[PDB]
DNA sequence: ATATATATATATATAT
DNA sequence: ATATATATATATATAT
């Protein structure tokens, strides 16, 4: 397991304003909402990497509606780009303003590994993000995700947060621990991981290949059923637990006689599955729902990205089976809807700044990603290709 | 003779932020609705176990609608998270607002079995499910209801809900009085109930042994079904009473019984991968066998179109749901809007046959080790009993 | 049917209908009325004037007429079924009308 | 593009935009955009660099350019060969990925 | 300001 | 498998 090293340091950066910048921000806040209908007390100030809320208390009788309908005069206002205005703080009485700053703040990504809650995650598929709108990061488990969507118009960043989770998952774990299969119809930015000892086939070309190891994944999850009907427990880590942690003294524990391994976890990343469902019609999209049903005990995650994020392509036949969706700078509310339910995904900022639920419900978060270098992936590639050797589990195809 | 103690007792029940000062709630509530343009009287608060609904007066001249356009920001002003209001009581002229308190009481099953009428209950197949809006005990019948039908949500307790079922089948029957049978492509989560001596089949495990699974149904359905009339009653119900004045007018007929319920679930592979032929069946073991015991639950995960044809979505008189996709989804088995409201991982929309508005329900959860103890002990007394037709 | 608001009994006619749509969303009665009007035209017939047909989706209450000298096919259960009885309708129609 | 309403042309680049909608009713400048954005092109890029393919749904103005040295293919007035050059571009486009 | 009728735009049911 | 229509949702100028 190569360390954090070859990352980008956490640099210094002073462009986070000063309390004056922020009081007279505030102060002018408040006349300028004073000037019309409203009347509001600023409460607390929060600075953020790219955008800023403004915690302010409403009076009496002043419904958020009539702040909402202020926003693009009080954006205006304040000689600011535009306003999103916060419908609810959760737990907390006040509405917030976010104001985006100016200079923005690219937000390295080892800064994001540089939490106490990154390392010490216990799970095996970390999906580091970055940091949030206060700056604290985010990294939830693509385990109890159980699945991930990706969408996002061309240059708003899909390649960068593929990148980012797919090296999140790069330093926790060993190859026997989490195995991962990649396709990629855009045949170019996708290859540089091959070499690795964690993916299973190489890294495809065509679709034309890549569906018969799909079917392969629905066949290995079968034999993760088989298996896990037979030996009793559901979980994937129950079970894996049920191994070692019962051959603490040396046994290999034969089973329905072979030996029987650790059970790892199978991480299936697409590219681009637009061009996959598109050139070949129904039968991918039946698979796609067919392990997108059968799979959190199974072990085996899917992580989609795509271009177009319409109906065409996502259907009902698999929006159900994806609870948790990530939607990158689009350009319809159409679109927004359509793969972040609330909607609002059409204000973003571009690169990064994404929408994320988590697993609980309705409620979007937006949690920038991170900007990782090529030559960052070049060097993550190197220390595994010296640590390793070409692990493959062939005929898969 | 199954034991009621088995699984874990009413530990505690969270005092619920207050026994007291929830009227200091109130009286905010009064301030806050004050301060907008209505001017209101609080009664009596009912609190609940998740949510609590508020008995609240309004005073004259003023609409409902001025509290429907102003529940989001009476939301946020109450530091609560989201509210709605309910319109009507029937009887007094109050109007409901329900809040919900965010310390989930986690709904202890056997409290919930711990019910006057679960024990008093006339009928032997109840379904249990916990507490409601305010807090009452919900065991229902599917003896009556008598069809059921489960949508799709990955963590809402789809299987926990089928536990807390069978459960509740298992501890009020005796082995001559319920029989089961269960199909599921997911052979996971369920299979656990093998070893069951109230089974009546082997665990169906693959679907071609289904497809022989439904053929034994339907035939046995048929067979009894004209022996009913035979016998000359009209529902099975009337039919298992005369049987049973027969068999204790102690004649032996035997002419040429028990009940008998089918708790397939994950349906969507069968009407999917095996063929038509699974629902060219399913409509007719739907609506016919309505009074002929079988009673035939079912669920999946995503019911839209192909999943579930309206010859088997029109048949099951009494539905049930989850948080599922905003979309066609949901009214398509929950037949209201209940898309995204039911907040999932505790509560469920359940339809009586009549009165069809959609009763909220707080679910109880059942652990797998609960499971496992319940299958101990039926397997301690667990003379099985298989059939080979199939 | 019944009485109005008034309270007086409200009885209509079914050779003047011609015809009848019935609603209702498993609310007051949907069953009960239906057998209310079969009643109404048992009480005042005889099998030489009014024999009926009846198709039964869901074979729950009307298989209790089976046995009564006005009755000309017993219950009906499949729409596969029903069709044939329908197509029998529309023959002794035509044939009515010839 | 030419100037903005301040006094300074706004030279927008192609190969980060990276496609192009134009729309307007009749007579508002369409095909005169066109010819501005072409004679943007053709003032910096040899065919070495640069090359063009045009389609014509309408054979009234993209004619001219038969003849240039930064042609693929003669102007397409036709309709079919106009789907047989996006045909060509999808597998020149896929030959240049791998 | 705010509920109403209208025009536009999307997702699904279905004929070939 | 593909093209077509209706139903449904959604944004918009208006009389209240
Ligand atoms: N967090 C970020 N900060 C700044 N720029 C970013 C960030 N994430 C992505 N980008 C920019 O987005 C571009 C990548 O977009 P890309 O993923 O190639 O879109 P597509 O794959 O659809 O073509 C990169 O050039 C990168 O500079
Ligand atoms: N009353 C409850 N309290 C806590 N958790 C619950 C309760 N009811 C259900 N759950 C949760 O529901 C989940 C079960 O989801 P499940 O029915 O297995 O969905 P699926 O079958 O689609 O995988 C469990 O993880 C459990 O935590
Ligand atoms: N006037 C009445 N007073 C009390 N109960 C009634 C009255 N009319 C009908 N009902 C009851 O209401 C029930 C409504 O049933 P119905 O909606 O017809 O069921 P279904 O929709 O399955 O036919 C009837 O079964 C009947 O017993
Ligand atoms: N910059 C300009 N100055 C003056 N006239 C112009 C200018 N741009 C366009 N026009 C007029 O508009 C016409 C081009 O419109 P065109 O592209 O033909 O629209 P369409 O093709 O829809 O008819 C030209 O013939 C010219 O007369």
């Amino acid at each position: 397991l190569p360390p954090l090293s070859l990352l980008d340091p956490a640099e210094v950066k002073q462009k986070s304003y000063s309390p004056e910048s922020l009081e007279a921000m505030s102060r002018l806040l408040e006349i300028k909402l004073k000037e019309f209908g409203v009347e509001v007390s600023v409460d607390s100030v929060h600075p953020g990497p790219v955008i800023t809320r403004f915690e302010i208390q409403p009076a009496a009788g002043v419904k958020v509606s009539r702040i909402s309908n202020l926003a693009k005069d009080l954006a205006r206002s304040l000689a600011v780009i535009s306003v999103r205005v916060v419908e609810v703080i959760p737990g907390k009485t006040t509405v917030g303003i976010e104001i985006p700053n100016e200079d923005r703040q690219m937000v390295r990504f080892s800064e994001v590994l540089s939490s106490p809650e990154y390392d010490e995650h216990k799970s095996t598929v970390p999906l580091a993000l970055g940091h949030d709108i206060g700056g604290r990061p985010i990294i939830t488990d693509l385990a109890k995700m159980p699945h991930l969507l990706v969408a996002g118009t061309t240059g708003s960043g899909k390649s960068v947060g593929v990148n980012a989770m797919l090296l999140s998952i790069l330093f926790k774990s060993t190859p026997s621990e989490a195995r991962l299969i990649m396709i990629d119809p855009k045949m170019l930015e996708l290859s540089i991981y091959e070499g690795i000892p964690h993916l299973l086939c190489p890294v495809v070309t065509d679709m034309k290949e890549a569906a018969n190891a799909l079917r392969w994944s629905v066949a290995e999850m079968e034999r993760r059923y088989r298996l896990m009907a037979a030996m009793g427990v559901r979980n994937l880590a129950g079970f894996n637990r049920k191994v070692k942690d019962a051959e603490e003294a040396g046994t290999p524990l034969t089973d329905p006689p072979p030996q029987l391994s650790t059970l790892p976890t199978i991480v299936v990343v697409v590219d681009e599955f637009a061009d996959m469902m598109m050139i070949v019609g129904k039968k991918v999209e039946e698979l796609i729902a067919r392990i997108a049903q059968k799979a959190r005990a199974a072990g085996i995650h899917l992580i989609l990205a795509t271009q177009r994020p319409s109906v065409d392509v996502i259907t009902g036949l698999i929006k159900a089976n994806i609870p948790t969706r990530i939607a990158f700078q689009v350009s319809s509310k159409i679109d927004s809807r359509t793969i972040l339910d609330q909607g609002g995904a059409e204000q973003l900022l571009g690169h990064g700044d994404m929408l994320y639920l988590p697993p609980g419900t309705g409620l979007p978060i937006r949690v920038h990603g991170a900007f990782v270098s090529d030559d960052e992936v070049h060097r993550v590639v190197e220390a595994w290709k010296l640590r390793g050797a070409p692990d493959y589990i062939e005929d898969i195809l």
